[PDB]
């Protein structure tokens, strides 16, 4: 079997992608943000404290024919921007992009922090990392793509993210009419439950590249880059104005700049993200200082190549027995 879906930017910013999924029979649509940071399938849904519930399109389970309690079953989860959710569990049939699983855990929300309930569009997370991410309790779940794996053509999944545009999540086969060139491959570890891989180096704008092993993760769910404050102090050091600005949280430049492109490694091969994908607008409505999208790691204890860096490929999530990351141009 295989999958294909639409993933679409939730603002003109890119800040998520939100992507339908069918949960129930009859199918309820929500609108999920797939994040290959985390490991839980979690929904907003007729459980979810009244006053945190604000636009989103909510599952209920009493409304599906094919949903059961997992009795005892509960879950809680903490992400890396400090937001959270927790619930109960059920299973039940989930569909992405054609693509069905039966009895997939999905994690019903009782509670979800401040700002799920500020973003109307987006319903839930579908979780992507591997399960050993998984925060059921006592019994961990699978994700989506677990469960669908052995069924699938070929036990992969790829990223095509928009730049200000819609993108694609594909399920069991890699579309070779979607990327240009060849895809590099490169090697996983799954030791911390992520798509952790090491990058050969980076280069600014039309400077040379510095070969330099960096470490991170590849995250859908994450919108930046989050690298080295070395190699980030490189990036902004060629934009005229850009400073770290503590109050702000991060790199800020002019509105009236042009920014350079920003190219990373992965193998010999080399993935250049343009400029302008690191363009996150004005940090308020109005100001001429613009937030940028290479921030740095240093508080985070992992590098996190988000949005910015997988928009620029096509993005090949290998689950074989040894998972592997491909990156090809586009």
């Amino acid at each position: 079997s295989t999958g294909s879906a639409t993933t679409t930017p939730i603002d003109s910013l890119d800040d998520a992608y939100i992507t339908p999924v069918q949960i129930g029979t009859p199918a309820q649509t929500l609108n999920l943000d797939f994040d290959t940071g985390s490991s839980d399938l979690w929904v907003f849904s007729s459980e979810t404290t009244a006053s945190e519930v604000d636009g989103q399109t909510i599952y209920t389970p009493s409304k599906s024919t094919t949903a059961k309690l997992l009795s005892g079953a509960t879950w809680s989860i903490s992400y890396g921007d400090g937001s959270s959710s927790s619930g109960d569990v059920y299973t039940d049939t989930v569909s992405v992009g054609g693509l069905t699983v039966t009895g997939q855990a999905v994690e019903s929300a009782k509670k979800v922090s401040s700002s799920f309930t500020e973003d109307s569009t987006i319903d839930g997370l579908l979780g992507l990392a591997f399960s050993t991410l998984n925060t059921v309790s006592p019994t961990q779940q699978k994700t989506f793509f677990d469960n669908a794996k052995a069924s699938l053509d070929s036990p992969v999944f790829t990223a095509d993210l928009g730049y200000h545009a819609p993108g694609t999540y594909n399920f069991g086969f890699i579309d070779t009419t979607a990327y240009t060139g060849s895809i590099t491959y490169t090697a996983v570890s799954t030791k911390q439950g992520f798509w952790e891989w090491t990058s050969t180096g980076y280069a600014v704008g039309s400077g040379t590249f510095k070969s330099t092993s960096i470490d991170g993760i590849a995250d859908t769910g994450t919108t930046l880059l989050y690298l080295p404050a070395t190699v980030v102090s490189a990036y902004w050091a060629q934009v005229s104005g850009a400073k770290s600005s503590s109050s702000v949280g991060g790199y800020v430049f002019p509105c009236s700049a042009t920014l350079p492109s920003f190219t990373f490694g992965v193998g010999s091969a080399r993935i250049v993200i343009p400029g302008d994908y690191i363009d996150f607008g004005p940090i308020s409505t109005g100001s001429s200082s613009c937030f940028g999208g290479i921030q740095s790691s240093a508080g985070i204890g992992i590098n996190i190549f988000g949005d910015v860096a997988l928009k620029a490929a096509f993005v090949v999530f290998n689950g074989a027995t040894t998972p592997t990351l491909g990156f090809a141009s586009k």
